[PDB]
């Protein structure tokens, strides 16, 4: 069956004012893209392409002005919009028609992957048709997120939001694969005491019904998030050093879709176009007679 | 006699897309709060109450929910368009009935300045009623500015835009200071070979008639360089490193307000509020108790 | 067979001086650990416990300061010293009498790889007892470097020393991987127009033989060089931003042997004792009873 | 009276280790140049040329290795041990004899300083003949130095050294200028209960009799934290944004000679030309025929 992805771009309330006040969070730029680029890209490396894109009632045009209905990378895009932050559980239920008989995939809007056989790491959660897969990864700071217990076997036996004494440093990452359960788990959720309907109820409802696949995500990728101006600010400058010694680009999603076959030479030649008298769009021309493995 | 501000935030083409795709340049954040801020603190700092914020037709309303008409820190703003870049110097003639019969000073948009005594630098130049002042600052990279050559006696005597073969490493740096005379010599102005009406040839204007002084902003001055995606990056870091070795904010703009008493300590208190929940807000209210020298 | 190691911490003669005056690049600090952890936990990742460091006659004595003679590790170091630097094939010239009729591997003291399953990588070519094993991998500025370049079927058919035109942007990595041969083929070398013994012809030597495996080293791997004080600093903010996110360390030398099983808990133990008021030896201590997949 | 100058590099225990364990904190680079180029600076830059530098016994050659007798900078370095880390005041005790009955200056060896008007910041001091001067600075986190309290009048009233309870957020910075007094201080001092000499006892002592003139260094000047890897990093960020955007070092010793009149033309092009290689080399050679204001 296939599966349909959703980002959730967004409030991230006053958290981040007055840097915020103007703009969403996943529009501000990591390095040389817009922080929506890498989950993006990161849905598309898992080989899905008809994608939800869900914002704030203000920026959703901008969204829009960027992404477009996605047919330009071989992808199709659709929007809906988020009026209030009730909760990251919350996606399914704006996105049920969206969703329809399908499987699925949630992305925050500003996690940032990076590592050597994402590709395929992704690709073993996507192929599982049944039940939802989630990635676990060690962190500094564990209490800040959804985390998970395992027993001696390396078995997932707990989820936590959030918890004061966390029973590991392994912490749930921002990338979900769902099976066609999900919507009607997520409109049973009660609000948790902060108003919130919770992923980690979800999990945890999959976890009870032994259908909840735990992948250790291993300390050789980076899973970054933007979640201060400092880590905001270490994302820019990784991303940066990677590009600068590589000369290859991170979450460039043109030369994703072009990779993937969704779009050919004379497609990726022409979206070259507009962006040649820049970096990026000498990237994209690159790319056309280069091989690169 | 009193003197307005202009600040010039307009479009940076697509020389930082797709980043800026969404949104305007001067919105995106360096480090803590929006670009804009800095150059806004500059003209506070110059004494500057009353300015003109220019910026694209799609971008108004955005600056304008932002800073709204500056009341809530005694200032008073108005805003303009520029509907194509056609020019630094288009702004006294966007400007014009804004400025009247005043003094003034502009500022870009994505300049940012820090150092000691910048104040007295700047009320120095702010002090002068009668010709222009500018400041010149040696850079690595001089054919990308307005270059001013120096005789032997330190006087200078010619001003060149983007020359290919500079005759210094003295740049002038984003921020202007103009007598009653400053429009009528933009009005007088024809485009240059690229199609700009050119900052510097006003300059140069006020050179010819021996009313340009420029003063040397010295090496223990900081003019942080926004031009590319990887001084974008430096300048976020050069500030995170000041802010948090000293416990406290470049240019904020409520604190500036506050310490030329345009606002007292309840209006900032209030001001505090909204932003209580998150370090930029408990700033402000720290602010109300310490005293800072 | 089993396979020695070779680390060359030589003189970088005078290209990072001043900061190189006082001491040898390879114990400058890459963030919160000398730069020769790097490379050395790079042999250890390899299965490598017998390990040659060559460094100048001066810095040889802070080497073995640092390092000992690696019992403490699990490791078997020993010392040898290049007087002048005469290229970095003379590496099996002074190391003849410790490689013996064994297999090795040689390692540049400078180079860092970050990656996951480098493990695995480093396994495969460790694994190959005949011939040599070198890695490929894109970068910005080939010329800098060996290239190597690929026919359409994905082989390798030539190596270049710097070339003015590179074929590719496949450069060749600071890790290399010889068969018994190595020794011989190094002793027949004259030198290059710079008066230097090249790796490059020892590679070649292999490649015409049809003796040299080339693996691609793919974009989710970093590897870092510290060949500018910019990429020095780039390194260091690199593995802060991977070590404070994950609070697990990158290229900890007990570590690693703790988790080869070459030393055991009590041993490590003891090894954290004397930084234990730090944050170095409070990582040792929490490695002791913390589950890390 | 002339006024001699001592630099205190002395031991950072094992809070740096492993980073440290090789070489002194003060001989590791930051950005391009070694840590100790910085302090030197700050002493040339307040007209000291006599400065004896203290360092462990086992770093001592390495200092004088790098640094010499000083005369190829138009100096008069001389060189001392502290054998043990007994705190900053012990500088006076070891430097008794260096001293004599001229005025000095304590400068630490890992702090570094930046901004406009330094020199005159730092004349105004050199030239009171009698008391002390320190200075104050504006931290985030006071408890880690010696803390001056102030009364509502902006009088320094008392001096804490690393309190639990900070009085202010100012530190005391790593500079401080002394009359003929100190030494007989020194000597009367008693350990404090961490069993170490301490500065602050020092400077309560002028305190005391009204002699201690307590300047405020404004938050327009960068004093840069080396006491943590992070804050080491930084410091190195900070200089190359700066020295990158202007094409000027701060703190090249050469420079500061040659602009003080201590060396002449001549004798910096023979200092360029072993370093003509590299950047360093370029810059110093540079200097000679260009102005720079
Ligand atoms: C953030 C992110 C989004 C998508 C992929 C990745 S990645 O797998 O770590 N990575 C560096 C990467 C790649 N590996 N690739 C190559 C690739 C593209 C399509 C299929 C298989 C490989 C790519 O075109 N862009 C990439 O950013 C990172
Ligand atoms: C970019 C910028 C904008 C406004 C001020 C400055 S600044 O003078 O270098 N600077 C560090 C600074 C300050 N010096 N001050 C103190 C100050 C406030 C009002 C008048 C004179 C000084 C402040 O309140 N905010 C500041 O950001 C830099
Ligand atoms: C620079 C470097 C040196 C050695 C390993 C590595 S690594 O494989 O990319 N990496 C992050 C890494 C690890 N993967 N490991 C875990 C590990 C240790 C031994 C065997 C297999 C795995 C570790 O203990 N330290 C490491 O630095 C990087
Ligand atoms: C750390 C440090 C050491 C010495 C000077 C300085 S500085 O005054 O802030 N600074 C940027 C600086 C300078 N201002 N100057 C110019 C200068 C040289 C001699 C006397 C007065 C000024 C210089 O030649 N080198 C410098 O590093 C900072
Ligand atoms: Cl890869
Ligand atoms: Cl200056
Ligand atoms: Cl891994
Ligand atoms: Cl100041």
């Amino acid at each position: 069956m296939k599966r349909k992805g959703i980002i959730l771009a967004g409030g991230s309330g006053t958290r981040l004012h007055p840097a915020t006040l103007a703009i969403s969070k996943q529009l501000l730029p990591v390095y040389d893209k817009p922080m929506i680029y890498y989950p993006l890209s990161t849905l598309m490396l898992a080989g899905i392409r008809e994608i939800l894109i869900i914002s704030t009632p203000q920026d959703t045009p901008r969204f829009q002005q960027l992404l477009g209905d996605g047919s330009n990378w071989g992808l199709d895009l659709q929007y809906a919009v988020q009026p209030s932050p009730d909760g990251l559980a919350q996606a399914f239920l704006i996105g049920e028609s969206f969703i329809g008989n399908d499987l699925s995939a949630l992305v925050l809007g500003d996690n940032l992957y990076y590592g050597h056989d994402f590709h395929e790491l992704l690709g073993s959660a996507s192929q599982r048709q049944t039940g939802a897969s989630v990635f676990a990864y060690h962190v500094l700071d564990p209490e800040r997120y959804g985390v998970v217990e395992f027993d001696q076997g390396g078995k997932a036996i707990s989820l936590e939001e959030k918890p004061l004494e966390p029973k590991s440093n392994y912490a749930v990452t921002g990338l979900y694969f769902y099976d066609q359960q999900v919507v009607d788990i997520a409109r049973d959720l009660k609000p948790s005491p902060r108003g919130e309907l919770e992923i980690t109820d979800v999990n945890r409802a999959y976890l009870e019904r032994g259908q909840l696949s735990v992948e250790i995500m291993g300390r050789g990728y980076a899973w970054l998030d933007t979640g201060t101006h400092d880590s905001l600010l270490e994302a820019g400058q990784f991303i940066a050093t990677l590009e600068n010694r590589q000369g290859l680009k991170v979450a460039c999603p043109e030369e994703i879709a072009y990779r993937q076959k969704w779009i050919d030479a004379a497609q990726l030649e022409k979206l070259a176009a507009p962006l040649a008298k820049n970096g990026y769009g000498q990237y994209l021309k690159r790319l056309l007679t280069e091989t690169v493995y």
